[PDB]
């Protein structure tokens, strides 16, 4: 009885396991766009994809992970609200059933159809699972995502999926371009927060971006043909994959813009 998005183990139940789910930073959270502070002292993202190594997808039984060799120095995220330096170690994304759902953050309470992570750890705590039990661990970016037209380069991620359509598959992904995720501004709101997920570890400064990308409903359509159970085991499509939005409790969300 492991966790998951059903009636039996969703959300509402993962306090249980992860009693952090009822703390003072989980995420995600509704962006009040009212409320947000502009703060001029914040710094231009600076997104480094120029090298970033792709490797393989993964369908992990939630939702599928773009993964990156971070053994190097290569694909990183810095500046904005940051100290120092994340490598990007994997991609995934949250989505719905139908389009008026899927995003795990929602600004002034809307819904986007699905929201990206491009999760990054810290270099000074030399990987990703000594970085995830300290407070500055983790930077998120999130980007939304909207149906209309198709996004180019997400049609690579796509294509893959028929061969990995359930839980514990995995392909070859080489060479896979996270550039091509990018919407053409990198404004964005911040705030420290955690995990989506379980264990829900309070170890995130999350950058979500205003600017959401396109793609197209024969894409998103293709995201809801996963499947969150194993190979013969009885079908269960991988939708409805989010978190909702949790207390705020005592944070300030800002804004790099207006
Ligand atoms: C840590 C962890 C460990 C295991 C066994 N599974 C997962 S599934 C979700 C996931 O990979 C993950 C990893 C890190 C981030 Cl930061 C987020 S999220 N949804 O907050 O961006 C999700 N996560
Ligand atoms: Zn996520």
């Amino acid at each position: 009885h492991h966790w998951g998005y059903g009636k039996h183990n969703g959300p509402e139940h993962w306090h249980k396991d992860f009693p952090i789910a009822k703390g003072e930073r989980q995420s995600p959270v509704d962006i009040d766009t009212h409320t947000a502070k502009y703060d001029p002292s914040l710094k231009p993202l600076s997104v480094s994809y120029d090298q970033a190594t792709s490797l393989r997808i993964l369908n992990n039984g939630h939702a599928f992970n773009v993964e990156f060799d971070d053994s190097q120095d290569k694909a990183v995220l810095k500046g904005g609200p940051l100290d120092g330096t994340y490598r990007l170690i994997q991609f995934h994304f949250h989505w719905g059933s139908l389009d008026g759902q899927g995003s795990e953050h929602t600004v002034d309470k809307k819904k986007y159809a699905a929201e990206l992570h491009l999760v990054h750890w810290n270099t000074k705590y030399g990987d990703f699972g000594k970085a995830v039990q300290q407070p500055d661990g983790l930077a998120v970016l999130g980007i939304f995502l909207k149906v209309g037209s198709a996004k180019p380069g997400l049609q690579k991620v796509v294509d893959v999926l028929d061969s990995i359509k359930t839980k514990g598959k995995s392909a070859d992904f080489t060479n896979f371009d996270p550039r091509g995720l990018l919407p053409e501004s990198l404004d964005y709101w911040t705030y420290p927060g955690s995990l989506t997920t379980p264990p829900l570890l309070e170890c995130v400064t999350w950058i979500v971006l205003k600017e959401p990308i396109s793609v197209s409903s024969e894409q998103v359509l293709k995201f809801r043909k996963l499947n969150f159970n194993g190979e013969g085991e009885p079908e269960e499509l991988m939708v409805d994959n989010w978190r909702p939005a949790q207390p705020l409790k005592n944070r300030q969300i800002k804004a790099s813009f207006k």
